[PDB]
C-alpha cells in the first residue's frame, strides 16, 4: 500500500516524538519518482536553527542540515527518478547521520549531532517542509511528485502524536 | 608509471600554485590500495583555518574540510581498497566540490567554497598532510599503503613549484 508524496507544498503527514524516550534511531522507507527534485521528508526540534531535509536534486538525495554542530547541503548516492521503487534508510549512530540506499551506504555526515536524548520534542514532515522554502539554505521547489511505502520511523514507543490519515492518497 | 603513496607521515610530494592564474579547477588520478585507511591528498592555502583532506576511512572516500565558509568531516561513495585501479576526480563547481569515483558522480558538498581567485597561494601535497594528524577534525592515520598513476593537478600554468622527483618510488 502505498501513498503520494505531494497544489499547496504543505507536507502530507507529520509526526511528534519524545525525544527523552527514543532507542531506535533509525528511519526506513521505499520511494518511486520520475520528478528530480523534492522533500522526501522534513525534521527539526526547532524550525529556526535545529531542523534537518532530506530531498532530490537532479534526481539525487540531498541533505540539509542545520543545528548547533553543523550547517551543510549535500549531494550523494546514485539518481533515484527512474520510476524504480528504492529503498532509503537514514540512521543516527554515534555522531553521524547515515544514509543508505538499495541497500548501499553512500552518505555518512559525521560529527554532526550529540545525542538526542541531550528542547525534548521532534518533527517529522513527509513530502513537504515544516517552514518556507526560502527558508532552507540552498531553496528547492518542495514538491516531490512520487509514491512512499514500507515506511517506518524511529520508535513507534516515542511517538507522541501523528497527523490525520484522512488526508492521505492511495497510489 | 605508478608512485607509491607512502616510517614517516610525510607527503610524498608538494605542489604549490598560483591561485590568481587557476582556470582548470578539477584534478584527476587513479589510486590502487588494498589499505582501508590514510590520505591520498592534502591542499591548504594556510594549514590553520584554510585546508582541505581527501583520504579513505573504513576503505571509502572521505573529504574533511575546513575554511571560512564550511566545517565538514564526509564519508561517500564506494570502497576503493580491493586492489583495483579506481579514477577518482575532484572538481570544483560554482560553491560546490565534486567527487567523482570511476566515472559516477559520488558526492557533491555545495555551498563550501567563495572564487578561488578572489592568500594567493594553495599547496596540494599528496599522500600526507602538511599539519600533524591532530589538527584533523577526525584524526586518521596518514600513511596510505597505495599506489597512484595518471595523476593531474589543477593547472599547470598556475603552478609555481613542485618538489624534488628524487623521493619518488615506484611501485
Ligand atoms: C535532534 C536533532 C537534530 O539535530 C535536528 C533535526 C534532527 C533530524 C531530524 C530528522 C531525522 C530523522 C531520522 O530518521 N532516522 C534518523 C533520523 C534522525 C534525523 C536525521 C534527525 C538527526 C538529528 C537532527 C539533525
Ligand atoms: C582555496 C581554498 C580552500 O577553501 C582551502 C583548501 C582548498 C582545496 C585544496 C585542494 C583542492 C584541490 C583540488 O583539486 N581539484 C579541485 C581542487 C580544489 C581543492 C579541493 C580546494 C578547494 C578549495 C579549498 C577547500
Ligand atoms: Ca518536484
Ligand atoms: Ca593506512
Amino acid at each position: 500500500p502505498a501513498v503520494h508524496l505531494s497544489p499547496g507544498q504543505e507536507p502530507i503527514a507529520v509526526m511528534t516524538f519524545d525525544l527523552t524516550k527514543i532507542t531506535k534511531t533509525s528511519s526506513s522507507f521505499e520511494v518511486r519518482t520520475w520528478d528530480p527534485e523534492g522533500v522526501i521528508f522534513y525534521g527539526d526540534t526547532n524550525p529556526k536553527d535545529d531542523w534537518f531535509m532530506l530531498g532530490l536534486r537532479d534526481g539525487r538525495p540531498e541533505i540539509q542540515l542545520h543545528n548547533h554542530w553543523a550547517q551543510l547541503t549535500v549531494g550523494a548516492g546514485p539518481r533515484l527518478d527512474d520510476g524504480r521503487w528504492h529503498q532509503v534508510e537514514v540512521k543516527m549512530e554515534g555522531d553521524s547521520v547515515l544514509l543508505e540506499v538499495d541497500g548501499e551506504e553512500v552518505l555518512r555526515l559525521r560529527q554532526v549531532s550529540g545525542p538526542l536524548t541531550s528542547h525534548p520534542i521532534m518533527r517529522i514532515a513527509l513530502g513537504g517542509l515544516l517552514f518556507p522554502a526560502s527558508n532552507l539554505r540552498l531553496p528547492l521547489v518542495p514538491a516531490l511528485d512520487g509514491c512512499l511505502r514500507r515506511d517506518s520511523w524511529l520508535d513507534k514507543q516515542a511517538k507522541i502524536s501523528a497527523s490525520a490519515p484522512t488526508s492521505l492518497r492511495s497510489c
